[PDB]
């Protein structure tokens, strides 16, 4: 009972039209810090570098069951499953996500078992045998982290391993350290977010996430930055979009492309300053 997923929060943004983020997405429609391996790489190579980056930590081996917290348009669930040859389950507070998840599912000719769920975490208590999340945990809000942690830890086997895949925010201190000032466009910029992008976006810092997930018994075998790739992931995701104003404000409006423009560039200056990190951490049971 009770933590039901914070649907509105949530929806308000990934249902906003499918066809408005295929205009700035690469063609896999993933929605998260890319990785890129080589310095001429393009941004669908990078996504899908990060995407075995994260599955490659998990250890799977073919005829497990992967569930992707979190799977957004679901290519890192299809990844998994041609690369891992694992069954797939997918979970998703986004409805434009779970038809397309969906669809793209029912497109693909593998044996292996694949399905989504309109659902958040909070709802999902079947046995899994790895985890990965990417660019989802932000969402989840503070005051439910060690909830997530247990929920993750009571449902993968005893060997377990769980890929969160997050963005983290330095602490004051962290900030101070690297000599980063409170600019009243820094605190202006971070509520423009949570007001007009993701409400209820509240990324973890980096002890958070260690803290609250070594209490339910998980060790962290690594946590890897991916900084320098999300200023980079940023710029081309505005460009895009940029390049496809035009289509931007037919599909919507001027002020749906401004917005997303401001959004995209402005988290593209804090990753670059180092306001923000985005890590992956290995948690193993
Ligand atoms: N409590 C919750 N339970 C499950 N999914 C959640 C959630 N809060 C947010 N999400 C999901 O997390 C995703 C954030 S976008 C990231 C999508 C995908 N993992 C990718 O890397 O491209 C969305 O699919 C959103 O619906
Ligand atoms: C690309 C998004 C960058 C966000 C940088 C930090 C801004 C302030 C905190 C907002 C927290 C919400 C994060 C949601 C992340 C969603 N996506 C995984 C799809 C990018």
């Amino acid at each position: 009972n009770d933590l039901t997923p914070h649907f509105e929060d949530v929806q308000a943004h990934y249902d906003l039209s499918d066809d408005f983020f295929r205009l700035f997405l690469d063609p896999t429609q993933t929605y998260s810090c890319a990785h890129f391996e080589r310095e001429d790489m393009t941004l669908e190579e990078a996504q899908i570098a990060k995407i075995d980056l994260a599955l490659g930590k998990l250890g799977l081996q073919p005829g497990m069951t992967l569930l992707d917290i979190g799977c957004g348009w679901g290519a890192t669930m299809r990844r998994a499953i041609a690369q891992y040859d694992v069954n797939v389950v997918g979970l998703t507070l986004s409805k434009n996500q779970a038809a397309h998840v969906q669809k793209s599912f029912d497109e693909m000719d593998t044996p292996r078992d694949r399905r989504v769920l309109l659902a958040g975490w909070e709802q999902f208590n079947e046995p899994v045998d790895r985890i990965v999340s990417i660019g989802a945990f932000e969402h989840f809000g503070h005051d439910r982290h060690a909830d997530f942690f247990a929920r993750a830890h009571k449902i993968l086997p005893p060997d377990g391993v769980l890929l969160l895949h997050t963005i983290t925010g330095l602490t004051r201190q962290q900030m101070v350290d690297h000599g980063l000032p409170l600019t009243l466009w820094l605190a202006r910029f971070l509520k423009f977010i949570a007001t007009e992008i993701f409400p209820g976006g509240q990324p973890p810092t980096i002890e958070m996430v260690e803290e609250q997930s070594a209490k339910t018994g998980f060790t962290l075998t690594r946590r890897q930055s991916l900084q320098p790739h999300y200023a980079r992931t940023l710029d081309l995701w505005a460009e895009a979009l940029q390049e496809h104003k035009s289509e931007a404000i037919a599909i919507q409006s001027e002020e749906v492309y401004e917005r997303y423009m401001k959004y995209l560039t402005g988290c593209a200056k804090l990753f670059r300053v180092g306001y923000i990190d985005v890590n992956q951490f290995t948690l193993a049971k």
